[PDB]
């Protein structure tokens, strides 16, 4: 058989949220994609030998409320949150989005460290550690250009939904 999940990608603008999602669900690094395009966008892959469904809200809006949007997280499984490496403001920002999700929803989320191919890194790994801890959830690093960890975020995150499940 088949699960299906409903995943959210936020996080600060230009973090790469869209070219992460766009890897998962096209499998290359489109770097121009229009910033204010929010979409959620389905893609079959398997995980763990489990042919799985994956629809991925990738977030672009600047509201405080945005009626479609807000329905979908309520509803929502799984968050990544996505900062930039060479970003601090981004991962100062994240959180404030683990707050705002925990406003509209123990929800399964992933620490997402994406742009680990640029070398002008400002956010330490273990800065990023500390956080993910803190809340108690995986962190993973990504780079949305080389493709490197973007099957791992979204997969882990799909395993953090399966624990919470059986719950
Ligand atoms: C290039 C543009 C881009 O990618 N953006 C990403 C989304 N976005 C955004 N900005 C923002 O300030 N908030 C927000 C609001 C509206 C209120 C309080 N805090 C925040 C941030 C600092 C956490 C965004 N909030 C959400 C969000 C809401 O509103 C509710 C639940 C979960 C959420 F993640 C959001 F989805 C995007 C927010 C700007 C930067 C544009
Ligand atoms: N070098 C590098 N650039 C990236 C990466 N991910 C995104 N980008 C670039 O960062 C900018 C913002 O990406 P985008 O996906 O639009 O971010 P969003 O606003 O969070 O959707 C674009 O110019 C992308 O080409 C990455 O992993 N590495
Ligand atoms: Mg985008």
């Amino acid at each position: 058989g088949m699960t299906e999940y409903k995943l959210v990608v936020v996080g600060a603008c230009g973090v790469g949220k869209s070219a992460l999602t766009i890897q998962l669900i096209q499998n290359h690094f489109v770097d121009e994609y229009d910033p204010t395009i929010e979409d959620s966008y389905r893609k079959q892959v398997v995980i763990d030998g489990e042919t799985s469904l994956l629809d991925i809200l990738d977030t672009a809006g600047q509201e405080e409320y945005s009626a479609m949007r807000d329905q979908y997280m309520r509803t929502g499984e799984g968050f990544l949150l996505v900062f930039a490496i060479n970003n601090t403001k981004s991962f100062e920002d994240i959180h404030h989005y683990r707050e705002q999700i925990k406003r509209v929803k123990d929800v399964p989320m992933v620490l997402v460290g994406n742009k680990s191919d640029l070398p002008s890194r400002t956010v330490d790994t273990k800065q990023a550690q500390d956080l993910a801890r803190s809340y108690g959830i995986p962190f993973i690093e990504t780079s949305a250009k080389t493709r490197q960890g973007v099957d791992d975020a979204f997969y882990t995150l799909v395993r953090e939904i399966r624990k919470h499940k059986e719950k």
